């Protein structure tokens, strides 16, 4: 680590939320990335809801947690990391 801050490098374990083709939106933490595969995974994610562009029957919210999701760049259109800090 020469350099105290980095940019192109994702700092590990952060929080990214991710919007998947289906207008669904996923939020995990960071957990391995692949530049040359176009592909990341996830670890403890969890779903919103599908309500935008669901079925017009009614679908129950899932309580429970996804341990690890694998995402593929191409079924994902939109990523993006939160950042939270204080002012002084």
């Amino acid at each position: 680590g020469a350099m105290a801050m980095s940019g192109g490098l994702p700092e590990l374990g952060s929080k990214i939320s991710l919007i998947s083709k289906a207008d669904i939106r996923y939020e995990g933490r960071l957990y391995t990335v692949d530049p040359q595969e176009c592909t990341i995974a996830l670890s403890s994610v969890r779903s919103f809801g599908t309500e935008d562009r669901d079925t017009q029957f009614q679908i129950a919210p899932q309580s429970q947690i996804y341990d690890y999701i694998l995402f593929r760049g191409s079924d994902i259109k939109d990523i993006r990391v939160v950042n939270n800090h204080t002012l002084p």
